């Protein structure tokens, strides 16, 4: 058991399956036997084949999927690629990340997820707001419900200040971080432009 | 209209898939297959190929699994989930009520929602108590490995666990939603008092 084959990928002949917001499904062939692999950074598929529309480098901040079918507009942060069991019995070895296992790759929307400790009550500066994880790296997003908005996906690490655009005071925007979840009201207009 | 996906006694039916926490089934009535996912176990009594259907499913808040290293030490079973297909087309689906375009997909899942196991419950030492704020919540003991297909057991409110002599060696696990636990082995000369 050793995937190592999928390490290889910069010599190898791969093909590009899939590309997903925050994860790449590929299948790399060495003897004649072909390996589904998925990973996330995307170091050696600059050779592949379909390795046309792949980015530098998966942002890498933690996401789940999405089981609130209602909640898909309140949370879509994007596509990424999990290992699901295949619907027939089919066992076939896909290496997500590092680990080797079977089952099938299925393509799903996700959410944030995590502690953001999302600071609501800020002692100065009330437009400006503060969050903070105690997590390595955490992500976080400011959107409209639905938008088909994706990116726009920080990698925030501890400290992190965020303050709030013209526009972006609008009520219906929500901010996710985390599994945490806010909505801002709508600031009055005349209150604005007089921080002069 | 997800119509008559309820009223699945009415049409002819064919179960395609069965997990542990949902069933997966497509209706015809007019002329298109309508494919549907549901918990109930209700009306799929003349649905073809209904064998080995479950008097009901549990119900219980339950995510898949990410980090495949986990799998091991959370497996509670499999469940269907709402994807994306990995083709452009996607058939709509109506999950429980709810319509939507997607593909299905079989998971592996784990325990979700929040637990507050009672760490230090002293009373009864052997005996501790769960609070669940949810309206319902899942629990179980679980060593890693340890075939677990129903041996679920549906939470609400407040209640206590009496442990057994297998779940007491210091491999087996304590799952609950959100937070897991170990079990210290107690040695076996120590047991026997505890037999009385
Ligand atoms: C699904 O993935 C698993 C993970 O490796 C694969 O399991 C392997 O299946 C083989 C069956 O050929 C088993 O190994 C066997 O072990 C016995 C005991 O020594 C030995 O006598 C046999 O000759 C054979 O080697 C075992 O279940 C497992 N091996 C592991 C985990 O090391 C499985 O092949 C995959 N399913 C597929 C590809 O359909
Ligand atoms: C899911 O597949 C079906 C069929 O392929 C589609 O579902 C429904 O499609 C209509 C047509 O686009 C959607 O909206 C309607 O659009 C027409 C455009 O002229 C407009 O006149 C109507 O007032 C209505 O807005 C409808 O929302 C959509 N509903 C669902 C549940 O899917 C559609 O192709 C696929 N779904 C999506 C979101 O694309
Ligand atoms: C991946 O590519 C490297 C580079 O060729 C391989 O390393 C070779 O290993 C084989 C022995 O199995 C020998 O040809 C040499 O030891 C290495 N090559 C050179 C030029 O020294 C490696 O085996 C390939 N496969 C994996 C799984 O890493
Ligand atoms: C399930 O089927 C029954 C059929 O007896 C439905 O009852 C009527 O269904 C027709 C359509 O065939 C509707 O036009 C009527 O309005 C229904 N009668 C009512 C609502 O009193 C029933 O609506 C179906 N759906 C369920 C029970 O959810």
């Amino acid at each position: 058991d050793l995937p190592n084959n999928c390490l290889n990928a910069s010599s190898l002949k791969c093909e590009i399956k899939g590309i997903s917001t925050y994860n790449v499904y590929y299948q790399v062939e060495n003897n004649g036997v072909i390996y589904s692999c998925v990973s996330d950074s995307a170091e050696g598929l600059e050779k592949c084949d379909n390795s046309l529309n792949l980015p530098k480098r998966f942002s890498k901040v933690p996401v789940i999927p999405i089981t609130k079918l209602d909640n898909k507009r309140h949370f879509s942060v994007g596509t990424k690629f999990f290992i699901s069991e295949s619907l027939t019995q089919d066992n076939y070895p896909i290496t997500y990340n590092s680990y080797p296992t079977n089952g099938t790759v299925s393509l799903q929307t996700v959410k944030l997820s995590g502690d953001c400790k999302i600071t609501k009550s800020n002692f100065a500066n009330p437009y400006t707001v503060s969050i903070t994880s105690p997590e390595k790296i955490m992500g976080y997003l400011i959107k409209k419900p639905g938008e088909n908005v994706e990116h726009k996906v920080i990698s925030f690490s501890g400290s992190a200040s965020i303050t709030f655009t013209e526009e972006m005071l609008d009520g219906e925007h929500n901010l996710l971080c985390g599994d945490k979840s806010a909505k801002i009201p709508k600031t009055n207009k005349r209150v604005r432009d007089c921080i002069i």
